[PDB]
């Protein structure tokens, strides 16, 4: 195997991580839940739980430049509250772990079904906006460090122990060389449902791009985690949207917050509203709403 | 440890009228780079001429050098035509293998149109109608004369067209070991790393390419011109194409395309390979469509 050259900023010792329970796995590798001693530098006895992203048996040479990839770019794009943060790496004296924050009640979408209206208490109207505010919050710090989501969903947004949005997946690799060319792997698929028309058209991913996929991760949070288009066939989105056609109000919902989410599926990507502005709209509703 | 090759004077230009200079492209094996060729143009022979060198990189093996030369010997055997990257040259005596190769000024076919279209709301060329009719005139007659010369080209797409500074259509790459038309046909190897969303179904299965395979990539590629640069199937992931070709899904005409012009397109997706059209049959329609234009 090859380790990757440490970096002093981020290395820490091997010896003071103990893996624990897996938190799933995928085509990138597996995470795995893990405690930490020592990640805080003001507090060098303090145990700390992280999240640690490596390799499966399974692994070849691009998914380990892969997940190298996705370490170097969460070192540029820097800290935010509201997104999954790099926390450390052990390089040395073993296989490539990368230590990122640990989100105890996992993704979005199944934060959001599993509390629903009939033991895990119930969300009010205020709750969802909240949701929805951290969630803009993180995509304009991203946006402002120039990173393209471009897999902008409630799946890919984490809930922490105290109820905090982080966007998870920001800094992964993307087919950049052999764009058009595909090889068996295993599955996933591309998230059309969530893409924007001219992204659909063009296969071209921008931060106007994402707002439309926030809009459609608007609707997955008062739905509290409904299927976008259902009963569309894949093959007929893209006319569709073309056509005009819009997700409808969902239940429940106000026409402030059905408004934004209109404004995120402009046809023209010009005349979407930017994050910053997604930010503040959602913070005056957040404002005259009161429970 | 030699490394010569043999020499063929018809074809050898002298390393010293051929200055190297920016990079236009690494890709694995090997690379292209911008270059400067004195005393090579057939007319005005004074006159320099910017060219594309295909060269090894530094860590090139003994069969990176087999595959170019092969490139190179392929490209004599075909011969020249004017919708294709023709051979220019090549220096093989006295220092490494440089291949010369057209340059096209204005990149590949998919920027090309992509960089064209009308404002989107937010100052270079504006293609007309006849104007893609013409693109895609000149690509089917560049294609006719490969499969003419027994070339199978297995990766037939926009990006790998390139427009020179005159605006012509030349296709690339094909003589990058793609020959099988002397009689019987011939198979490939598994694994990937291939255009899902060009090939034929039957080239997609079986993974043997034909001239039939590269008519259903013209299809494709008919499609991209009118769409301005569109990438094909939107909405449809990968995974689910091949599935939905084998129940009957085509694309959809695209938005300010003829009639004509899709039912050219629609026949090059014929399930069956030997109902679809040749090139000869697709210059011929492609030319009728390009008279009636007033
Ligand atoms: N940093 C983290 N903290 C807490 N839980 C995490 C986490 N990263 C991932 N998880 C959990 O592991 C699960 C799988 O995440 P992963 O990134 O592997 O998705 P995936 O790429 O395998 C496709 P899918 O989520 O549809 O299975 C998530 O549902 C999530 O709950
Ligand atoms: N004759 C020519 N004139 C102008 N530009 C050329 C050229 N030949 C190649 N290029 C450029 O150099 C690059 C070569 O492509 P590159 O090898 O880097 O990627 P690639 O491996 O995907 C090629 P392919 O898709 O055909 O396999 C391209 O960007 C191309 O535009």
């Amino acid at each position: 195997e090859l380790e990757l050259p440490a970096d002093p900023k981020w290395e820490l010792s091997r010896a003071r991580l103990t893996l624990g329970k897996p938190l799933g796995e995928g085509a990138f590798g597996q995470v795995v839940m893990a405690e930490a001693i020592g990640i805080d530098k003001d507090r060098a006895a303090k145990p700390v739980t992280v999240a640690v992203k490596m390799l499966k048996d399974d692994a070849t040479d691009k998914d380990l430049s892969d997940l190298v990839s996705e370490m170097e770019m969460m070192k540029m794009i820097g800290k935010h509250k509201n997104i999954i943060n790099l926390l450390g790496a052990c390089t040395q004296g073993g296989p490539l772990y990368v230590l990122v924050e640990y989100a105890a009640k996992g993704n979005l979408r199944e934060f959001l079904r599993a509390r629903r209206p009939p033991p895990e208490e119930q969300l009010t109207f205020k709750d969802l906006v909240s949701c929805a505010y951290q969630v803009a919050r993180g995509m304009e710090y991203l946006a402002s460090q120039k990173c393209i989501h471009r897999d902008l969903a409630a799946r890919n947004v984490l809930v922490t122990e105290d109820n905090v949005m982080k966007i998870a997946d920001f800094g992964l690799a993307r087919d950049v060389h052999n764009l058009d060319y595909y090889k068996k792997t295993t599955n996933g698929r591309l998230p059309v449902k969530w893409m924007a028309p001219e992204a659909l058209f063009d296969e071209v991913y921008t931060h106007q791009s994402d707002v439309w996929s926030f809009g459609v991760l608007l609707w997955e949070i008062f739905t509290l985690g409904g299927s976008p288009y259902p009963g569309i066939p894949v093959e007929e989105l893209f006319k569709l949207l073309k056509e005009g056609h819009r997700m409808d109000k969902p239940a429940n919902c106000t026409h402030d917050l059905y408004m934004i989410m209109r404004e995120c599926w402009h046809a023209a990507p010009s005349q979407r509203p930017t994050f910053k502005q997604l930010v503040e709209d959602l913070d005056r509703v957040l404002t005259v709403t009161s429970t």
